[PDB]
């Protein structure tokens, strides 16, 4: 099952026991699948499978030097560039940094066009850290040469694309909405309703509709910024509550159904 698009899946904490007792609390790891209008929860795995040392075995695409069709998602981040002796070619860049105070490495000049031209994935404007596997932040310029220089067969050199990294002024991060937490009426007697078919156990999957779905933020479990999220399927039909990993992703999760829900 494969139709281009692809609903956004991830690990969250909800809670356990605690829906109207409040005697004994429980946050486990749940995976989420938000799809536009609809979120599929589902149970995540544990033990490892795709190990870290494996690196394909040649193949994928005859032409060119990589295999092409690399998502983004969760590797946009920084970059991975690779470079082949026994593909590419030869090396032949002119690098500068000075650790030794607090300048870093980066890419001052690409001689000619060898792998590092040809490998686009490079350019006059990163600043390497990780090459072949290894971390060599703390190894100035000098280091950084014989770290690329002795390598071979495949140097793949890890850069990051430095620019406005340090931004100026205070304009960012921080804000006070105050004003979203006091409704007019909320009804708290004619909502349990009759006993009877309610979608609200926790079994394999919790499919929930997007339709008139809630997003609500609320902190406790020392989150001054992150919080774990509320999604009330129209304050009706179910109710699911998690955290995400960091701020951003809870951001993104609140960010995604509310601009998905958009009720």
């Amino acid at each position: 099952a494969s139709g281009r698009r692809a609903p956004r899946t991830g690990l969250l904490e909800l809670r356990c026991g605690a829906g109207s007792g409040a005697g004994g609390e429980r946050w486990q790891r749940v995976l989420l699948s938000l799809a536009e209008d609809a979120l599929t929860v589902s149970p995540a795995d544990g033990e490892p499978g795709p190990e870290p040392e494996p690196a394909q075995l040649n193949g994928a695409a005859e032409p060119g030097a990589a295999p092409p069709q690399l998502p983004e998602a969760l590797l946009l981040q920084r970059r991975r560039v690779t470079v082949r002796k026994a593909d590419a070619g030869g090396l032949g860049i002119s690098i500068k940094g000075g650790r030794e105070n607090k300048m870093p490495i980066l890419i001052s000049k690409i001689f000619k066009g060898l792998a590092a031209d040809q490998t686009e994935a490079l350019f006059v404007g990163d600043a390497i850290l990780s090459v072949n596997g290894e971390d060599l932040s703390s190894a100035t310029h000098d280091e950084a040469v014989q770290a690329l220089k002795k390598t071979g067969k495949e140097v793949v050199l890890e850069v990051k694309y430095m620019k406005e990294v340090s931004p100026y002024f205070k304009n960012s991060a921080g804000g006070t909405s105050v004003g979203w937490d006091s409704p007019p009426a909320s009804p708290l007697q004619r909502q349990p309703s009759s006993p009877g078919p309610q979608p609200r156990n926790l079994s394999e999957a919790k499919h929930v509709s997007l339709k008139m779905a809630y997003v609500s933020r609320r902190c406790t479990p020392t989150d001054p910024e992150p919080r774990y999220l509320e999604i009330c399927a129209a304050d009706g039909q179910d109710a699911v509550f998690l955290r995400a990993k960091d701020e951003a992703s809870a951001r993104s999760w609140a960010g995604a159904i509310q601009a998905q829900i958009g009720t």
